[PDB]
């Protein structure tokens, strides 16, 4: 259904955009979001999809909107408004001055110092997975490495016992794949019922995990309500999941119908890490959004009290006016710009683990499984929307190009 235009909004300003399912997604969702930046579309455009919303399509001003969050709030960041307002996850709800010392908290249990330590065990990790996979000489990369490893790695975080993995995976699954037969509201309800009792637990009898840390914590000089300790543990959870699980297989799919990249990797690995920066750039895939806390002009635009607007994350990096030739990877790009992981106040606490994981993955997997290519037959399948992906991702290799290290 395409919303009625209201009357503030000139008829000029309007391309009807569907960002879950938008038109020729069949070409790469990136490439499907891109057709924003076309010559003949305006910087800032409304869709009346999805209830109709403002979207920032250049890179200057999703990252002004981004930074002034007294006119643009993080109140209700989705699109559509009704999972907006059901949303109260912390900190990505709040805005500042409150966000600040909540965001502080969540830092203390996934910030740099916890990654320099946890750096072993993902490796392990991902190399466990890795070397039960490598002598069948297929996969579904998707499914079979990318959903169980950051999971995994939030057990260890939260010292949550490896058996709940199933149950855990299926409430975050409920939540952030919605097939229609639940609201927000309603997954959001079945994911606190199994924190709730947890947080009980190890507020009674603390430990040394990223949940008793946080629900013993100080924000704004007095201790964090069971609530707000329920309400950060859930971000804590879905944060690390779907972005991660969508970004190794969008990168995965890149590598295996690029043997030239590929083998940049595997004869230069130190360059790696610029490789995942490229990447990020490249294959980004998050868009959230605010609300408008009053009327504004904004870069010529009048915008009204509560209107939605949606700022892509994803958008800014395949600006041209931010990087040259975007949709071409070029691994020694002296100036990899992009808002991948946000930018502003809630720009990602977690993107120190988030690069980790993505270079101990490439690393481990070129190392053992040099050689691999997308399955004889198979077309890839993209989706879009908060968080875009990718749907399945088979691949094959040979055994014998493979070594157990
Ligand atoms: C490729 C991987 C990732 C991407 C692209 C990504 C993206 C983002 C983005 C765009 C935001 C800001 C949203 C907004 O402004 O409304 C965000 C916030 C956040 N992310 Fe990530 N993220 C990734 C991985 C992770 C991981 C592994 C964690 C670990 C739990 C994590 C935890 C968080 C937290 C706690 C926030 C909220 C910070 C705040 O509100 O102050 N992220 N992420
Ligand atoms: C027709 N109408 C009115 C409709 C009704 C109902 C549903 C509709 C849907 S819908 O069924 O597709 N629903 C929208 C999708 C909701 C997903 C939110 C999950 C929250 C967890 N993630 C985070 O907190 C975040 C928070 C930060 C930013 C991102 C990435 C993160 O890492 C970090 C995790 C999200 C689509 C279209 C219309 C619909
Ligand atoms: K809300």
């Amino acid at each position: 259904n395409l919303a009625p235009l209201p009357p503030h909004v000139p008829e000029h300003l309007v391309f009807d955009f569907d960002m879950y399912n938008p038109s020729n997604l069949s070409a790469g969702v990136q490439e499907a979001w891109a057709v924003l930046q076309e010559s003949n579309v305006p910087d800032l455009v409304w869709t009346r999809c999805n209830g109709g919303h403002w979207i920032a399509t250049r890179g200057q001003l999703i990252r002004e909107a981004y930074e002034d969050y007294r006119h643009f709030s993080s109140e209700c960041p989705f699109i559509p408004r009704e999972a907006g307002e059901a949303y109260d996850f912390i900190p990505t709800s709040m805005d500042p001055p409150e966000q600040r010392q909540f965001r502080a908290l969540a830092n203390q249990v996934v910030g740099m110092p916890v990654v320099d330590k946890l750096e072993n065990r993902i490796q392990e990790l991902a190399c466990s997975l890795i070397e039960s996979l490598r002598p069948q000489g297929q996969c579904n990369f998707t499914e079979d490495y990318a959903e169980p490893f950051p999971i995994r790695i939030f057990m260890l975080l939260a010292g949550l016992p490896e058996e709940d993995i199933p149950h855990l995976k299926y409430l975050t699954d409920q939540m952030t794949r919605p097939d229609g037969s639940m609201t927000f509201a309603e997954a959001k309800e079945a994911l606190y019922d199994y924190l709730i009792p947890i947080i009980e637990q190890r507020r009674q009898k603390p430990g040394t995990d990223a949940i008793s840390i946080v629900a013993n914590g100080q924000v704004n000089g007095r201790p964090i309500t069971s609530d707000e300790a329920k309400r950060m543990c859930g971000l804590l959870l879905v944060g690390g999941l779907d972005t991660v699980v969508n970004f190794l297989s969008f990168s995965m799919e890149f590598l295996a119908k690029s043997p030239e990249h590929r083998q940049e990797l595997i004869e230069r690995p130190e360059r790696i890490p610029a490789a995942c920066e490229e990447l990020l750039r490249r294959f980004s895939l998050v868009a959230d959004g605010r609300i408008l806390t009053s009327d504004y002009e904004f870069h010529g635009v009048q915008l009204k009290k509560g209107d939605q607007i949606l700022l892509p994350q994803m958008l800014s990096g395949l600006d041209e006016r931010e990087n040259a030739a975007p949709m071409h990877v070029d691994f020694s790009r002296q100036k990899v710009s992009h808002t991948t992981f946000g930018h502003g106040s809630h720009l990602c606490l977690g993107q120190h683990l988030a690069r980790r994981e993505i270079i101990v993955t490439l690393k481990e997997w070129l190392t053992r499984i040099p050689d691999f290519s997308i399955a004889p037959g198979a077309q890839i399948q993209h989706k879009s929307g908060i968080v875009s992906g990718v749907q399945a991702l088979p691949l094959v290799w040979d055994p014998a190009t493979t070594k157990a290290v």
